[PDB]
């Protein structure tokens, strides 16, 4: 059921935006077939984990009908305000990442007809539909001013998280908008402090504190979680989640994964690269130093190998496990005054625990 | 004396986010000295003009000196919220437009220590800036919703404005993601209907109507006025605003401009394109067609050259003075009911009509 309700909204949030567009903005039918295109590519795919995480959440809380189905379609709209959320930073992400391909398809900035200056617009336009859908279906609701506040205070956290990644290779130091400067030589930067930073701003927000406020927002139950409790759950979770992306990139075939990985290549402050710099010997840093960063496939080979070599599938069951249990202990102490809201965060756990995406 | 306060309140407000990022956000001073320049070279150097009209606005409408320092200062606030969505724009556009130079010096995504991904995210997060000073000094404030909610629209306006430009040189029957299509050779859609379509939406409503109701909503007032006159003076004005910027990018040195004109190259839908485009024998069409949208210096002088045969400067002087009495006709509409919203709108015209800038 979640699922077709989900797609239910989907539609008529589509129809909105859509029949809005030509209605009020002059817009002609080419245009309108285009950005549908655009919407259902860059939206539809995926599998909607964090939309049907704040649909999980507005059900396991509500424990006249009427108010049931107020609250079930709010949270399906959230739900899409999320989804369309993401669209927007994978269109952008996948530009700044130079990716190639994208849930089992080209990049929408790599479509034969999409101009990258087109993309970025594109990308621009599905970030305003979050507010639009936002303000019209929750025009008349208390809650829309926290709602937006806090979806934005997110948002900008993300791009924040961005910055962190997007300059993670620089030396910090030398990090001057009118000085030229190459990637850095001796990645001192690659620590798993910095690792932590990028992953909790660029992925722990939004991806899992976000819908879980989110499903409380159109519930009306937000002051009824431990928030502290409640956002060490989502900045664990979600930094797990992150370093399991990271992984993937880099051993899991892009057949299963949807896309080609480029963490390598564009010399990303991964999970795998700082964990290997800080168990390595020297020999074997030297010789990542020497193949990191670089498009050429046999670099790109050697570095998977020293990776497999150091022992990393050692570090991650590890690591795993250690979240694992702080997840376990936290659930609970949320159960005790929140059980609803602590299955709905159990069912999210279930969903990335071990995760093959 | 605007200038004078609107410049403490920038200190204000940049003093605030960045130690925010530091407190709340875990950075480091080195991105923190990067982001204080990337928020003064997109943020200052320009004119003002948008954010100074809410202001103006504001001092215009207050027909105990405590609510005036509060309005004022709002009003500034807001000023900024506007400089701020401007300049991420123009980091946005720039990149789109292909453009080299702005206000004098490099564009950002052409400075030599950004990089194009980083000034991409940098775009953003300016644009959440906005959100983030509102959030912060309207926190207590009625008019916080209303604000975002018109606001947000305004964007989202500009946003499909921005497709209507980077799309108008493609036949938009072939306009399809799946299909690669080269630029249009027919030019059928360079038409006067679809440039008005352009510039309504890409500039009139965040250039001129977005720092008027700013103006009115910070002065409590906005009920006072006629909202739909309002409206048709500052797509009027708009327009018009965007007619010069069109003609200055190809006859104003850039020197004066404080960048290259990019129009012809990039073959957009400028006033000169379609105006030029309705008036010209089949022959001078024909010329235009074999140079327009190539980087190639002398085929872009020819098109400069056709345009000058053609007297476009004609058509341009018609054009102003229609609009100029247009403007003065609505702006009397409006002094009958709200005598001192249209004396600033009147300040503003003034900023407009025959602008060298
Ligand atoms: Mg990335
Ligand atoms: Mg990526
Ligand atoms: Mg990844
Ligand atoms: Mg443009
Ligand atoms: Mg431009
Ligand atoms: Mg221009």
């Amino acid at each position: 059921m979640p699922m077709q309700m989900f797609m239910q909204v989907y539609d008529e949030i589509q129809m909105f935006l859509l029949e809005e567009l030509e209605l009020k903005f002059d817009m002609d039918p080419n245009r309108v077939r285009y950005l549908r295109k655009m919407m259902d590519t860059t939206c539809l795919g995926g599998k909607y984990n964090r939309g049907l995480t704040v649909i999980d959440v507005a059900e396991s809380l509500l424990s006249d009908g009427a108010r049931r189905k107020r609250v079930l379609h709010d949270a399906c709209v959230c739900g899409w305000m999320i989804e369309f959320l993401q669209a927007h930073y994978l269109v952008e992400d996948d530009i700044m990442d130079n990716s190639v391909t994208r849930r089992g398809k080209p990049c929408w900035y790599r479509h034969p007809d999409v101009t990258v200056q087109c993309a970025i617009n594109d990308g621009l336009l599905l970030k305003s539909w979050t507010h639009m859908m936002a303000m019209h279906f929750f025009a008349d609701r208390p809650f829309l001013q926290d709602l937006l506040c806090r979806f934005n205070r997110v948002d900008y956290t993300t791009a924040v998280g961005q910055l962190y990644d997007v300059t993670s290779m620089f030396d910090s130091n030398k990090l001057d908008p009118d000085v030229s400067q190459p990637t850095t030589t001796d990645f001192a930067e690659f620590t798993l402090s910095n690792y932590k930073r990028i992953v909790k701003y660029k992925t722990a927000y939004y991806t899992y504190l976000l819908p879980l406020v989110m499903g409380l927002i159109v519930s009306e139950a937000l002051p009824t979680v431990d928030m502290g409790v409640t956002e060490e759950l989502a900045m664990l979770m979600g930094e797990y989640f992150q370093v399991q992306d990271d992984v993937m990139d880099c051993f899991t075939p892009p057949e299963r994964l949807g896309k080609v990985g480029t963490d390598i290549q564009d010399a990303k402050c991964s999970w795998l690269a700082v964990t290997f710099l800080a168990k390595a010997s020297s020999a074997q840093v030297a010789e990542f130093k020497a193949n990191y960063g670089s498009g050429d496939s046999e670099k790109v080979a050697t570095v998977r190998r020293l990776y497999e070599e150091a022992d990393l599938q050692g570090d991650y069951v590890a690591y795993e496990a250690a979240v694992a249990e702080q997840v376990k202990e936290l659930i609970e102490k949320l159960r005790l005054c929140s059980p609803g809201f602590a299955a709905s965060v159990e069912t999210l756990w279930g969903k990335t625990y071990k995760r093959q995406k």
